[PDB]
């Protein structure tokens, strides 16, 4: 079971814990409770696993997406800031974290992947995905490579996947048909096909990973990377010239990545429900407790409308924004999971050569409905 009097919290490994553990020793040294923060790997997997046992953390951090899913095992307390504190977040914010017509978690900061360049190697940043395979070659011819990014997780290929056409789930007036998938129609073929030819024509790796793709680019070796706000702390360090800035788009159309807004729900289980409210109504989502994460891992555009204030002014949050806006906020429906792990294997399949895209895509189509 979990320990009452104190706070047990985690978030992923690339996130800023440590300025989050900053917070939990304000919060211990003002009001008591001790404050741990852990990041378990695969802690999406992890939390139902534990949760539904009674234990795990008091507090969870993720993407809205995951949610849904949780709330409908049972995993999550009822969370009821009073109207004074909803007005301090945006609304759509709380919507993503609306499930059932009752709000699942608070609101943290909006999360979407933007085109990362250095200014060095590529004053003039591609608009276009089309180009990028002679940028590569021009590159090539230097040592260097135009683009490198995460293939193992599909939040960083669906962007260009959904840009043709590509869709998880239908929404129409006001609802989400789980059975009206967007995943092996022309579009997502289209995108998911454009990909696996620039691993063909060797200007991509299928095998091309999270820290690879970070530190080819901070190490200045490729021109382009596709990330998030989380990812600038390493590339400030590593004094690479960068930009952030519009992803290319595909066929003419806008890369649309799925827009994530960082979540913070309170285990069912927890016998410290009251200290998780105060912990994040009153020490962390204030201007203080935001800068802390911040200044650690950019966290985006946060919810918080006194800090986002703030944080406007950086022209890499406006990019963020840019890209958001050209996407779609995710889905927080329990039908989420399904959809990233069929996704996630058509991809591999696909970019590897196990499967063609088409079949790849049919096979993750079917899983999901």
């Amino acid at each position: 079971k979990i320990e009452e009097g104190k706070l047990v919290i985690w978030i992923n490994g690339d996130k800023g814990y440590n300025g989050l553990a900053e917070v939990g020793k304000k919060f211990e040294k003002d009001t008591d409770p001790k404050v741990t923060v852990e990041h378990p790997d695969k802690l999406e997997e992890k939390f139902p696993q534990v949760a539904a046992t009674g234990d795990g953390p008091d507090i969870i951090f993720w993407a809205h997406d995951r949610f849904g899913g949780y709330a409908q095992s049972g995993l999550l307390a009822e969370i009821t800031p009073d109207k004074a504190f909803q007005d301090k977040l945006y609304p759509f914010t709380w919507d993503a974290v609306r499930y059932n017509g009752k709000l699942i978690a608070y609101p943290i900061a909006v999360e979407a992947l933007s085109l990362i360049y250095n200014k060095d190697l590529l004053p003039n940043p591609p608009k276009t995905w089309e180009e990028i395979p002679a940028l590569d070659k021009e590159l090539k011819a230097k040592g260097k490579s135009a683009l490198m990014f995460n293939l193992q997780e599909p939040y960083f290929t669906w962007p260009l996947i959904a840009a043709d056409g590509g869709y998880a789930f239908k929404y129409e007036n006001g609802k989400y048909d789980i059975k009206d998938v967007g995943v092996d129609n022309a579009g997502a073929k289209a995108g998911l096909t454009f990909l696996v030819d620039l691993i063909k024509n060797k200007h991509m790796n299928a095998d091309t990973d999270y820290s690879i793709a970070e530190a080819a680019f901070n190490k200045g070796e490729t021109a382009m990377t596709i990330n998030g706000p989380w990812a600038w702390s390493n590339i400030d360090t590593s004094k690479v010239n960068y930009g952030v800035t519009v992803l290319p788009t595909f066929k003419g159309q806008p890369s649309k990545p799925f827009v994530g807004v960082l979540s913070a729900g309170i285990n069912a289980a927890s016998p410290n429900k009251e200290l998780a409210k105060e912990f994040l109504e009153n020490y962390l989502l204030t201007d203080e407790g935001l800068e802390a994460v911040n200044k650690d891992k950019p966290l985006g555009a946060v919810a918080l409308k006194s800090y986002e204030e703030e944080l406007a002014k950086d022209p890499r949050i406006a990019a963020t924004m840019e890209n958001a806006q050209k996407g779609e906020i995710m889905p927080n429906i329990p039908q989420m999971s399904a959809f990233w792990y069929a996704v996630r294997t058509a991809v591999i399949n696909a970019a590897s050569g196990r499967q063609t895209v088409d079949e790849a895509l049919k096979d993750a189509q079917t899983r999901i409905t």
